[PDB]
């Protein structure tokens, strides 16, 4: 219902663009039953609508090879209509078409180069001799002949805009040649089709800026005036300015663009004069659309603004938008990343009555954006855009354009051997070999990362699930935690329960909590934000909670996102136990975390994982299910886990076969993962020492240690110490036993 | 302007956005602005010499006006264009719908009763949105790319009560456009147990707005403040969500430290703005999640810090005292640490009603387990009564975690079955008793004795 | 041929002394395009509207002489985050930058380069794709890179035979 | 000041109390002081220009 204004409904005029076998520039061919349906005879002049306010005229001809539901047209008519193969256009009879008295055509500059002969004599005169071709202003038509075929721009038609080129019509090629770059910029013009995702938002925008102009009779009959104020808000890169360009390109209404800072002037009352001039220009030009980009630049809250000029500008905009002298059918659009920064009086019905959230697209929306951005790119057959759409979790559309550009840049890099930077031009063979493969898109995906997270980017040391020894159940739980809600939301909908999104790792130091976080950051298919505990805290009042709010907002925007706190007890500590801690800054941070984690806001796929070295001091409300649902205890490894840890540490290390890791794991009772890693590091250091002494010996004789050996491991072991003392295990086991005995039932069985 | 008004007398001079050219001269840092304020003062003083000129000014920031301009002899009369009541909203709706083609089933009285915080521009927006929905219902019959419309389509076009109901669903007061948050669709039947709390909240919301005359007759003012205190996860924020979704009152939900700002004087201004926009949308509910961040005990942390939190709590106390009973602004606070709430906040007249949301008992646990599993396919042999029996110390969050763990176990089983079927080529209709049995061993009691 | 627009925004970041301004000067000298240099504080003015007008004039000058390279040194001074900035002038300057680099009218052939010691102090809207496409980290050089730097800086000086630049590179 | 000193190319600039004018850009909340530090950095970069102007700060 909301998107009902987007359907075409397959009217008889609707036809699918298809390639032309022999159709010339000025003619198109249809199927005979299609003409009989439309009551069109052969040779009748016809009018074809296109995208972005374009129309063309052609001579309809009967072609049996042409499909029933398709219209054949060559590249010239497609480029005139700004349409591609598969596009739907409407064909209608054009009445009262008369022979053109005179037509003025301007050739393209790049085509006329290399042609000594007169453009009119060589091309125009024979092409338009008894042509009887219908043409319209703005069309490009290409004429073959000479060394290079010549493209002409029909700038002037008499009568305008439709005319038949009769032999008596005078054709003249004089004039400034049209730049190729200008026509190229005309071709790559943004329409409503260039916006991917935002289908409901685009539907509302078309309802408000297109429908009242196309069918004002609806609003006139129903006795209401349509909305005239649209505020586009959203995070950066979601496509607000893109929608503004699309509206500017695809409206018949006069378009006036206002950029916030451009309004400002040093003179007294000159900025208000600029605003008044803009609104007067819009009113003078009948239906007009005013778009104010960066609205927060010139529309701050008057209560929060110190300068008098800015407050006067806000008041001037308030009066122009809705004052005693009302607007004369003028649509005002605005775009901002900070809708709450705007003045509250501008947001009412009189001024900005509709607020449109151009939000972060989902998987299908970003697949659509990728298709839009790659429609022009040369792709190999191996490229799968659906996989790339599934991989890019937090991308907004500018990030997808970045990914496509990175893929193309990598494709160009792969040809830097055949290409020479210095040479004048590139060989045609290299150009033909140039394409964007799925490997380039995979590389771009690897480099890709949502822009909103650019500030929260940390270099992670590339840990894999294999690098961690033991903790197999914890690995499975983490993988399922991050993967199930993301890859199988339908299962959760079928069982009608939201996923749990909270995990707290607690245990003795050096047992693998941060290692698990690294494995998640490198392996799990979601965005990852790493937070050291105290980095959010700030000296200023209310800014630590602002940092908490901002980081949770970044995790929400980049969802699915994993939000890891390396030291939770620093940022999350029990309330009321601090005599100082500022004006209760730590307690306010605790409460802000509580609200952000479980409050009245709608829950998103934000997986919040915290690692604490001592969980008894964390606030009890933090551990409440719905916040850190699962409290996972990472204890000292047992003998099997110690074998796994020793193998994982020495997997990349060349170790002699005589070394028995089972015996090491048997002896090292109470050792943590860091302890065993230190044993391996000490063995490596001893081997390096022996190799260095051997090299010194060879140097002395001039003027050994292929792998770590058994004696190296023994000498490393004699230094080994048990880092975690028995009382520490006692404390952690105490917390774990409190957690276990909280349930009260070792085995739960349903009565039969 | 004033001379031309005198030339053509009797004259009226309308000054829209008076605060644009008439701020307080003490706060002004521009010489030309101060000279303009002085010129306005001089002209309005000399207005007495002028025969029949009358100056009317409009502003939505009356406090920003220079005080001298509000004295005797100059702008001495002030008219408060306030928020309309139910009958006034009905009149505004009648005015705006006079030209539209309403159907017979429309009932503007209901629409007037629903719009609790609308001011007249909001009602115009509501009418426009209803008509736009009516036009949308015909977008199937008429395409936008169509050049013209059949006259029968126009003849059928009309606004019905369903369109107005859709508009009311979308309609919200313009003032509450910055405080608006996405709230999950929580319903009273989503909450299990807490029946006395539900009834008390429903009465405390409905009785003051519907029947103030009885309270005036008996001479007792209705309680305008409620605090929720209890163990974490027992249903305070859930009750707030249910109040937001179900009650016909505007809801303002603010996080605790949302108001605090480093710039001196801004946190008090934030409290003033939130309370003022609560008054403008009355009947309104102003919910303070994690109240202890907003309101902590004074003097406990006075020495450590600049003292801005004390100013914030003093401003909050001033706003709680400043409300008249005629404005129906219910204030609800939630905290799981009532022991650190400032004692002044609980004093009579402010947050009077203190409600203990306790750890649920066996019947309440049955209700919670049924409410959570209401939309879930659960096997018949799964006995919820035994689950309530065994989870003695569990809270509502704990039971929800048990159900979620059972759901995840079922999803894991289904995923593994699908993987196995794909493997053999190259299930789990509902949650079962074994799933809950496995989920119960992971279960823990979150709140200690 | 490949159907993309090459990236138009470069943000050089790193600790002081890495050579961001040096790389900007090298690009200015060795490229066949018009070069415009902007310093952060020099844009600032007391009068409202002067600084945005200076930015507009610089970008218009680059657009006329296109293709062009605009280098904005000390981007952190000129472009703080608008949420964390109190002054209206700075916020309007950031908005003017946002509009100039990516607005309804897009720059056809102008390359915008910037250097900043603290990239995280930049407004996140600038670190978006369309404006500052890529961020390049000019970091601390390794031993061989700093040996190359020593060779560059010692080429003009006359050096005795005993001078061993690899040792100096190892020690520093 | 730098332009005026460079005009009289045999010049010595003396910046007394440089600590007040030039704090840490990150450490100080004030944006005026971070901007003045950046401007001083820019002036020092182009200060030499193979000119007799020298700068001494206290
Ligand atoms: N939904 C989308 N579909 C297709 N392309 C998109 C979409 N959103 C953004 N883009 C592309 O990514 C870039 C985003 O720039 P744009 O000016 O449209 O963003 P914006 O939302 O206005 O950002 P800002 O808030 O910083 O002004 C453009 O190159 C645009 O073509
Ligand atoms: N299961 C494991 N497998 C392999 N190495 C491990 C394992 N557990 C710990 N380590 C080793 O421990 C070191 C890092 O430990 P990590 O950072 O994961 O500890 P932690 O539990 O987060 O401790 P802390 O409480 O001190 O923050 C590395 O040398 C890593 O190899
Ligand atoms: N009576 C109940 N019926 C149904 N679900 C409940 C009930 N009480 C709690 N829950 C569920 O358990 C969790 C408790 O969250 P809720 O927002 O109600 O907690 P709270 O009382 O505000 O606690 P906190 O002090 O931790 O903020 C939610 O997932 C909620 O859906
Ligand atoms: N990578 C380098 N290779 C060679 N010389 C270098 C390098 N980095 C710095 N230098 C030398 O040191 C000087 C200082 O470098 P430069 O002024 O570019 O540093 P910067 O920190 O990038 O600058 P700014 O902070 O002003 O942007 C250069 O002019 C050059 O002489
Ligand atoms: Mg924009
Ligand atoms: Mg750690
Ligand atoms: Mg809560």
């Amino acid at each position: 219902l909301s998107t009902a204004i987007l359907k075409q409904k397959n009217r008889p005029n609707r036809l699918i663009v298809d390639e032309a076998i022999n159709e010339d520039n000025s003619v198109v061919s249809l199927s005979q039953p299609k003409m009989d349906e439309l009551q069109l005879f052969r040779g009748d002049t016809v009018l074809l609508k296109g995208k972005k306010r374009r129309e063309a005229v052609c001579i309809v001809l009967s072609d049996d090879t042409c499909s029933d539901e398709k219209i054949r047209m060559n590249r010239v008519v497609r480029n005139n209509l700004r349409v591609r193969l598969g596009d739907v256009i409407s064909i209608q009879p054009c009445p009262d078409v008369k022979y053109g008295k005179r037509i003025h055509v301007l050739p393209i500059d790049d085509t006329v180069e290399g042609i000594t002969g007169n453009l009119f004599e060589v091309y125009l005169k024979p092409y338009f001799l008894e042509a009887y071709r219908p043409i319209r202003k703005g069309d490009i038509f290409l004429v073959r002949g000479g060394m290079r075929a010549v493209e002409f721009k029909v700038v002037e038609t008499d009568p305008s805009p439709y005319c038949i080129v009769a032999p008596d019509t005078v054709i003249h090629c004089e004039g400034e040649p049209i730049k190729r770059e200008d026509e190229e910029e005309s071709l790559n013009e943004v329409g409503y089709d260039d916006i991917g995702g935002c289908r409901k938002q685009l539907a509302q925008i078309k309802e408000m800026v297109e429908l009242p102009l196309r069918h004002p009779a609806l609003f006139k009959e129903i006795g209401v005036k349509p909305p005239r104020g649209i505020l586009l808000y959203g995070p950066p890169g979601t496509g607000k300015t893109l929608i503004a360009r699309a509206v500017a390109n695809e409206t018949g209404a006069f378009f006036f663009l206002i950029n916030g800072p451009e309004i400002m002037s040093k003179l007294a009352g000159e900025s208000e004069s600029n605003l008044r001039k803009a609104f007067e220009e819009a009113e003078k030009n009948a239906p007009a659309i005013i778009f104010i980009d960066e609205l927060d630049a010139i529309a701050p809250k008057r209560e929060k603004t110190h300068g008098e000029v800015e407050r006067r500008i806000v008041s001037q905009l308030l009066t122009l938008m809705d004052g005693l002298k009302q607007r004369a059918h003028v649509i005002v659009m605005a775009a901002t990343n900070r809708p709450n920064s705007i003045d509250p009086a501008l947001r009412r019905f009189g001024r900005f009555d509709r607020e449109v959230d151009i939000g972060i697209p989902d998987a299908t929306g970003r697949l659509e954006i990728l298709q839009i951005h790659t429609k022009n790119m040369k792709l190999a057959d191996d490229v799968d855009l659906e996989q790339v759409a599934n991989e890019t979790h937090g991308h907004v559309g500018a990030d997808l354009a970045a990914l496509c550009s990175e893929a193309a840049l990598q494709a160009i890099r792969k040809k830097m051997d055949l290409i020479d930077l210095e040479d004048e031009t590139i060989d045609a063979e290299v150009m033909n070999s140039l394409a964007v493969t799925m490997d380039d898109f995979r590389w771009a995906l690897s480099q890709s990362n949502p822009s909103a997270l650019r500030e929260t980017v940390v270099e992670v040391p590339q840990v894999t699930w294999e690098d961690i020894g033991g903790l197999e159940d914890v690995k499975r739980e983490l993988q399922e935690l991050v993967q199930y809600p993301v890859e199988h939301p339908d299962k959760f909908l079928k069982f009608g329960m939201t996923p749990s999104k909270g995990v707290l790792f607690y245990g003795p130091p050096g047992c693998g909590k941060t290692l698990l976080a690294k494995a998640i950051a490198n392996e799990c298919q979601a965005n990852f934000i790493s937070i050291k505990g105290p980095e959010l805290l700030t000296m200023w009042f209310g800014e630590s909670e602002a940092n908490v709010r901002e980081i949770f907002d970044k995790a929400r925007q980049a969802a699915p996102c994993v939000l890891f706190f390396d030291q939770l007890d620093s940022i999350a500590k029990a309330r009321g136990g601090n005599i100082g801690d500022g004006g209760g800054a730590a307690d306010r941070v605790i409460n802000q975390i509580l609200t952000e984690m479980d409050g009245m806001s709608t829950k998103k796929n934000v997986f919040i994982i915290g690692a604490t070295n001592r969980p008894d001091i964390i606030d009890p409300a933090i551990l409440r299910p719905g916040r850190l649902d699962q409290l996972i205890y990472i204890p000292l490894p047992d003998e099997k886990s110690r074998v796994a840890i020793l193998k994982a540490n020495l997997r990349k290390s060349p170790v002699a076969k005589d070394v028995d890791l089972e015996f090491l794991a048997k002896m090292t009772n109470g050792f943590s993962g860091a302890d065993l890693t230190e044993i391996c590091q000490r063995a490596c250091k001893l081997a390096i020492r022996e190799s260095i002494e051997s090299e010194i010996r060879r140097e002395r004789e001039r003027q050994p240690v292929p792998e770590i050996r058994r004696d190296h491991f023994e000498e490393a072991m004699r230094f080994a110490r048990r880092s975690v003392s028995d009382n520490d295990i006692r404390k952690y086991e105490m917390f774990a036993q409190t957690l276990q005995q909280s349930r009260g039932f070792g085995s739960f069985r349903f009565p039969s």
